[PDB]
């Protein structure tokens, strides 16, 4: 249990680049030198931006216990702490970046089957999560991280300010659930339709709130058919209990991507890359051996 996250000490680990920032931290490609070699591995290190007490260092701790033991193909799994004047975190360094990114940079080569995909993969992901007693709080296309093109990853989840992915209930009450963390799957969603759009672009934060009560929600998007926009929905139903569940999200998603054609209606999609067997071992024996 405890063997699963890596106490680190700073001469074992190096920064070397920003890659991004976010709400809680600042993350760099680093590099890990084992003790004793000379070798040197590349890793995703986030350090806090606010220096904390070893009082507040216990509850981190705490936290990155239950965050190195998770153990599911499409969530990402916490690797090492270094406990400084401000804390150090180390996970495995994701070449590809995150999937807000990826579609951003592909909008014009993205075929359905990708994105629907994508969706079943999130969905597994978080109904591990569930089952785990874990509810993410921050899901959002930047925090899914592309390991292949073929296989994404939930990133930096927790347990117990992003306006425009939260519930409403999450908005006006605090409440925090997983019916609310489906409601941000379906903006997430959403954000991988429009190949990464800004949802509600330009309405202020401060009046996100209001919006939702009147009814308005995000827009279908372009490429979207009804069958898909339904589900997007249905996952910002203002009653918490009758958004679908991650379970049932999965099945819906597994079949359309059986005819990805009929649900996702992009052009060019008859050309676009499919992932191809040669190609998913070739990716496999490179960057992604772990079993799915
Ligand atoms: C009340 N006061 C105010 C601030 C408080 C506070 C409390 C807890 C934590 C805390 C603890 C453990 C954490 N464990 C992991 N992570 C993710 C992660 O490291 N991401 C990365 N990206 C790249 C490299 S590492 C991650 C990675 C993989 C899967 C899930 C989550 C965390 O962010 C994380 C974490 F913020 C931070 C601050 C403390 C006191
Ligand atoms: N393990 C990783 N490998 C590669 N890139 C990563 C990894 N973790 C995070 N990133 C990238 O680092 C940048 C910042 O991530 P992070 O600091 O978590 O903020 P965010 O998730 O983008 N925003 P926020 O939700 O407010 O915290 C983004 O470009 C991420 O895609
Ligand atoms: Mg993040």
């Amino acid at each position: 249990n405890q063997a699963l996250l890596r106490i680190l000490k700073e001469t074992e680990f190096k920064k070397i680049k920003v890659l991004g920032s976010g709400a809680f931290g600042t993350v760099y490609k680093g590099l890990w030198i084992p003790e004793g070699e000379k070798v040197k591995i590349p890793v995703a290190i986030k350090e806090l931006r606010e220096a904390t007490s070893p009082k507040a260092n216990k509850e981190i701790l705490d936290e990155a216990y239950v965050m190195a033991s998770v153990d599911n193909p499409h969530v990402c799994r916490l690797l090492g702490i270094c406990l400084t004047s401000t804390v150090q975190l180390i996970m495995q360094l994701m070449p590809f970046g995150c999937l807000l990114d990826y579609v951003r940079e592909h909008k014009d080569n993205i075929g359905s089957q990708y994105l629907l995909n994508w969706c079943v993969q999130i969905a597994k992901g978080m109904n591990y999560l569930e089952d785990r007693r874990l509810v993410h709080r921050d899901l959002a296309a930047r925090n899914v991280l592309v390991k292949t093109p073929q296989h994404v990853k939930i990133t930096d989840f927790g347990l117990a300010v992003p306006i425009k992915w939260m519930a409403l209930e999450s908005i006006l009450h605090r409440i925090y659930t997983h019916q609310s963390d489906v409601w941000s799957y379906g903006v997430t969603v959403w954000e991988l339709m429009t190949f990464g759009s800004k949802p509600y672009d330009g309405i202020p934060a401060s009046e996100i709130s209001s919006i939702l009560e009147k009814g308005e929600r995000l827009p279908q998007p372009p490429i979207c058919t009804i069958d898909v926009y339904m589900i997007m929905r249905k996952c910002w139903m203002i009653d918490a209990d009758s958004r679908p569940k991650f379970r049932e999200l999965i099945i819906e998603f597994s079949k359309m991507a059986r005819d990805p054609q009929r649900y996702l209606v992009i052009q060019g999609d008859e050309r676009m890359h499919l992932p191809s067997p040669t190609d998913s071992n070739f990716y496999r024996a490179l960057m992604d051996e772990e079993d799915m």
